[PDB]
């Protein structure tokens, strides 16, 4: 399937590129998708929720294997003020948080998260081509299946200043970023 979101089993997907190919995106049942990828280009695929909510408790479970750039978050937007966000459950050869300023630490889910945030300058959004912040935790801990209990990352981002807008969408995205690798995720 093409980059595209809507709904499939029962949930809400997200599925973007850059156009460069090298990445398949696949629905399973029920909250399942897989993403296999090779020379691929920048991508952000998965499944969850539209709109997210400030406390769901979201579970993933599977298996992901990067090789090289890419990312296995929580991810997800706000809108009025335009916000990506970010908890990175786990990442192969980068950390996104590199040369970022780092906000904060929160303990949640078994690790202690650092916080970060950053800047995208017209660059894609869920509302085109925009200039917004990133927020993000970054688990020092890193798995490929657990539970996320959201409300802590976004009650400790408020502390430090970092406030969303209204919720968009929310999902269990594998991303990656002109790499290879392999992920099959179970979304609940
Ligand atoms: O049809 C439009 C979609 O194409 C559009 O999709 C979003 C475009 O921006 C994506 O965000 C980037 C993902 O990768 C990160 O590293 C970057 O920081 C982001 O720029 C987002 O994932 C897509 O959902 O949404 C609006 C539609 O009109």
């Amino acid at each position: 399937i093409q980059p595209g979101t809507g709904y499939n089993n029962g949930y809400f997907y997200s599925y973007w590129n850059d156009g460069h190919g090298g990445v398949t995106y696949t629905n399973g049942p029920g909250g399942q998708f897989s993403v296999n990828w090779s020379n691929s280009g920048h991508f952000v695929g998965g499944k969850g929720w539209q709109p997210g909510t400030k406390n769901k408790v979201i579970n993933f479970s599977g298996s992901y294997n990067p090789n090289g750039n890419s990312y296995l978050s929580v991810y997800g937007w706000s809108r009025n003020p335009l916000i990506e966000y970010y908890i990175v459950e786990n990442f192969g050869t980068y950390n996104p948080s590199t040369g970022a300023t780092k906000l904060g630490e929160v303990t949640s889910d078994g690790s202690v998260y650092d916080i970060y945030r950053t800047q995208r300058v017209n660059q894609p959004s869920i509302i085109g081509t925009a200039t917004f912040y990133q927020y993000w935790s970054v688990r020092r801990n890193h798995r490929s299946s657990g539970s996320v209990n959201t409300a802590n990352h976004f009650n400790a981002w408020a502390q430090q200043g970092l406030t969303l807008g209204t919720m968009d969408y929310q999902i269990v995205a594998v991303e990656g970023y002109f790499s290879s690798g392999s992920a099959s995720i179970t979304v609940s």
